[PDB]
């Protein structure tokens, strides 16, 4: 009773600012749940799970009610110019339908389960132990030279023989495999489908088969391995959009091991946001860390393994929005973008501290960037966009190049928005560079190639998808991703579930049709990774 | 382009994205009825959120599958574990009980979150640095001055140690829960359980606020930057709610950086959405701070060498971490994970978890009592609210590494309720409090023990007798050394309405010495003496 009276006074909290939510439109199970469908399916990846992910204001309660039913049936029918698609206007949904939506976003969002240890342990499994792993390689496969290819919507993926072209093993994985990464030795291959769940990929067993998967929260995009000296295999981290999480796990298990929330206080306004989503990891050569990058708080995590007992970890804050990025041609330097910012962030690894801010066009889209060597302004890193068909060029050389460093150079233009990626090789004298969401048919269709021995000089449109003669569908472009050797960029003509889909490989030297990889099995490709190019982050 | 980019389906499954009801229709007077008894009367153990108790938390989901006539009798009956009885009591209705049943079957309202806009707004510098003294411009001993807390009021009183004799009262924020000193010496820091921070200039004409914010709704603890070549550099406080802690600048009180403690807890190691900060301690190892957060029992090592972009080393301890202090050599950090029944030992130089050694019924130590004992070395003791045990730790690695980390030894006191247990290294007693003892005359009054002969039963010294008081609870509570280590000082906590007292002792006779009484000492409860306080002399 002691303790019952030490704790027994009143909270500082005032009942009177703890508030009640409500005052929304009744709707019964039926319509709620209905709006509630087309939310995750249409609203949620712009908007998030709790409604706070896009730019502008959030679909909270505080804010829609106060908008009202007639402005919000106005507004997600006619949409606004600032990324806000139209949905009535469009055919999308009936005005029925918006009736829903504009009553559903009034009330409180519905809460998604969370996902901590117990969850994680029970979805983890060792489908092959170390023990009875193969001593060396029990194949004889040029595995340096395969490609993982992501069979999207038939959640698989396809490992491609590099010389042959040909599909050597198709392997089950989670739903709609995101990216692919190698381990440090170059022996283990993982993957992480939209869904969380991760595959580890025995390449030296007999057929490459999987010996370990685990589920690191609801939805995810992220994979990675400790890549420094001395960790080969040691730790893998993996980040979730939802909860706000990443988790480090078993390098040669997968064993959960400790799981972080990222749940924090914004960079710009520091304020709480309740869902800051782990975008894209990256593992550090320079220090036993992995480089996280939080989304909506813009902050970017060194999360130290040296002792993963007892974790620390620096938080550095950068800009709104972080996605996607990579090394500098040094591997130093973390070009990382700050889309939504219209801005790169420069995370330098070794100093551990943000090294600059760099203003570039609309809603920069760089996938883990190109490099190459520029004749006036010397080693430079660049992206495309979204938002433009402009193409930065930024100096990365603080010691040799001053003048340079952390400067968006020059410009370039492709074919116009809608870019995805932009790609070069160090054997290579070609810059391609592709237009997956361009509303233009044959743009999206096609690839732009430039002449970095003549960067004066416009681009050449090799049309990718025609060469590949597939018939009809969209046929969207994606993705050019070079061989072991760079002398080949492959591509990937991401054609309907139920239509034909094809990768076709170009002969870098001649800029000629080489190859077209079509197969039954090939269904969605997307994402396709190199393994020797994406272990050793040859870009 | 960017609308197709991010037009996919969510990898979120709808179906197993609930929407929440079911729940007792209440009207608005019920509810907000219900909603103010439970922050007057709940909230304190539960939390916010209703996941701060032990047992099952009071969400909707545990609630609605209980029901409601379970739930009434809960409340009505409590239960042995730590939930007190409120029917049976008398302290509620059958009629408010019935709301309060109802009340958690609701998802729980939600305070305002408090960030950086908010805490700017509440900033204000009151005396810029430039526009204060040189030097000290008056006659006062600081070092023996005691910052006593007179809670209900909403205000400090500067006591001065020799004398005896109100020098100053203060007005703060609302019950005041400690004082801390920068290490230079000059500045006092008090905050309120409103999280409101008051940073006061000893040297001025008259002891003055020269900065104040508020750094949340509800806090505790402050703490001032104390690795060398850091002296009043920073001022972290933690806040109950939000789940936060504060960086701010230590001679203006600009807010710098606000972390978040939301996160996995160290036993489950799942999401807690409010995990508390409990105890702040400067490491005097390193350039950073030693953070206690409750729920998810972690210690978090906060390095301010680079306030921009901030490291944080988190370390896992025991759930329900609280209060807690240095060892004699200042260098492991002895705190309390009291529902969890341990002690965590810190060690803040090689930064890890030294131990967690198994004590009583629920420690309180606060600082803790450090002391050398004649068998097992140097000891860091502390008394429980659980029970009338009083736990000695050894903390001596290098020269008794045999009873380091343990529970070397047991003293009993008068009985459970104890709060803070006091030594000095002048003194040869140990003194202990017990403030939410049942009984009367034990909570009025406090226990001895003669560290020169600890298999001797301990003495009980009259303190709220002496005070000559009259009526009243007279609760006794937190002994405090002056600088010379000869006076000991408690407070007799009355009522607001009631009078109450601080009655000094003489450390060497055990004898009474001065009692301090004023209109104006309302509800005095902590006293921290200026020096004891700044160098951590326990
Ligand atoms: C955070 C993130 C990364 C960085 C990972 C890393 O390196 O750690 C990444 C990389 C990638 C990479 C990496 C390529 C590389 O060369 O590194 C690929 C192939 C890819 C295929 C697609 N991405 Fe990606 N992508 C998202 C997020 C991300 N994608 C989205 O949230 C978004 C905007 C919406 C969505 O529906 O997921 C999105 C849409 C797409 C697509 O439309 C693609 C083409 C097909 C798909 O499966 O949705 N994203
Ligand atoms: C986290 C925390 C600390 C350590 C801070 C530090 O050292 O940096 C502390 C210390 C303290 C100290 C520090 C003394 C010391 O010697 O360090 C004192 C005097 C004190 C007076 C009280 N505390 Fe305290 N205390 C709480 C929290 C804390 N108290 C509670 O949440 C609790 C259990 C419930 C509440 O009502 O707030 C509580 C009740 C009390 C009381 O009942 C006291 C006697 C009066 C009051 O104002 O509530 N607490
Ligand atoms: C990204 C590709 C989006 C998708 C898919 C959907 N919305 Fe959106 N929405 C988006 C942005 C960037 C903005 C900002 C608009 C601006 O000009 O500022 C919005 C805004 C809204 C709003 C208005 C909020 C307000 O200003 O009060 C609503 C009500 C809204 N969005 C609704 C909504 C719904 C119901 C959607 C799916 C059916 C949806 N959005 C999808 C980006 C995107
Ligand atoms: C601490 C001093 C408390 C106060 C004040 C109140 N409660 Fe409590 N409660 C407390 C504990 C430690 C526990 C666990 C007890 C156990 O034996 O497990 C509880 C439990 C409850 C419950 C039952 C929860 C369940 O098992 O379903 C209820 C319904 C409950 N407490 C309600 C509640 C209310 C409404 C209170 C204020 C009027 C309240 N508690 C105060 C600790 C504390």
């Amino acid at each position: 009773k002691a303790a019952e009276q030490y704790q027994g006074a009143a909270s500082a909290v005032d009942p009177a600012h703890v508030v009640r939510t409500n005052g929304a439109p009744d709707m019964s199970e039926s319509e709620f749940n209905e709006a509630k469908q087309i939310y995750f399916q249409r609203c949620a990846g712009c908007h998030g799970v709790l409604r706070k992910g896009a730019t502008g204001k959030p679909l909270t309660p505080d804010i829609t009610q106060q908008r009202g039913q007639q402005y919000l049936e106005a507004l997600i029918t006619y949409g606004t110019p600032l990324g806000m698609p139209n949905w009535g206007s469009s055919g999308e949904l009936s005005k029925e339908q918006i009736t829903l939506m504009a009553k559903y976003i009034q009330h409180t969002p519905p809460q998604p389960p969370e996902w901590g240890m117990p969850e994680m342990r029970e979805s983890w499994k060792v489908l092959v132990k170390p023990e009875d792993r193969p001593k060396k390689q029990l194949n004889d496969l040029d595995l340096p030279n395969l490609f993982s290819v992501t069979l999207r919507d038939a959640g698989q993926i396809a490992l491609v023989d590099g010389d042959s072209k040909k599909i050597v093993k198709v392997i089950d994985t989670g739903y709609a495999v995101h990216i692919s990464r190698m381990s440090a030795s170059g022996r283990y291959l993982l993957v992480i489908g939209r869904d969380a769940r991760i595959d580890m990929i025995d390449l030296w067993a007999k057929e490459p088969t999987k010996v370990a998967e685990i589920k690191i929260g609801i939805e995810a995009r992220s994979v990675e391995s400790s890549k420094f000296k001395g960790y080969e295999d040691r730790y893998t981290i993996a980040g979730a959009y939802w909860p706000p999480q990443f988790a480090i796990m078993d390098g040669e298990t997968l064993e959960p091991k400790q799981i972080v929330s990222t749940r924090g206080m914004t960079v710009d306004t520091q304020t709480y946001h309740p869902e800051p989503r782990v975008a894209a990891i990256i593992a550090s050569h320079e220090h036993p860390e992995f480089i996280v990058n939080v989304k909506e708080t813009g902050k970017v995590l060194l999360v130290n393994y040296k002792d993963i007992d007892n974790l620390t970890v620096t938080s550095i804050g950068a800009a709104p929005f972080l996605h996607d990025g990579g090394w500098d041609s040094s591997h130093r330097y973390f070009m990382t973008a700050a889309n939504n910012s219209n801005k790169v962030a420069v995370i330098d690894s070794k100093d551990r501290r943000l090294s600059a801010l760099v203003d570039v066009g609309k809603t920069p889209h760089p996938g883990r960037g190109a490099n190459f060597v520029h004749p006036k302004y010397g080693p430079v890193w660049s992206t495309s966009h979204l938002g433009d068909g402009s193409i930065s060029l930024i100096g990365t050389d603080p010691k040799n190049h001053p003048q340079y460093a952390w400067k968006k150079v020059a410009e370039l233009q492709g074919q116009g928005g809608g870019s995805l990626f932009i790609k070069t090789h160090p054997k290579s004298s070609h810059l391609y560079v592709d237009t997956t969401f361009n509303p233009d048919a044959r743009i999206s269709q096609s690839v732009a190639v430039f002449d970095l021995k003549n960067l004066d000089a416009k681009y050449q449109v090799l049309p990718i998808a025609e060469w590949a003669d597939l018939g009809e569908g969209a046929k969207r472009v994606v993705q050019p991703e070079y061989n072991k050797r760079g002398d080949e960029v492959w591509f990937s003509v991401w054609n309907g579930k139920n239509d034909s889909s094809a990768l076709v490989v170009v002969d870098d030297k001649t800029l000629k049709l080489k190859a077209v990889v079509k197969d039954p099995r090939l269904i969605t490709p997307t994402g396709k990774f190199n393994v020797y190019n994406t272990q050793h982050d040859v870009y």
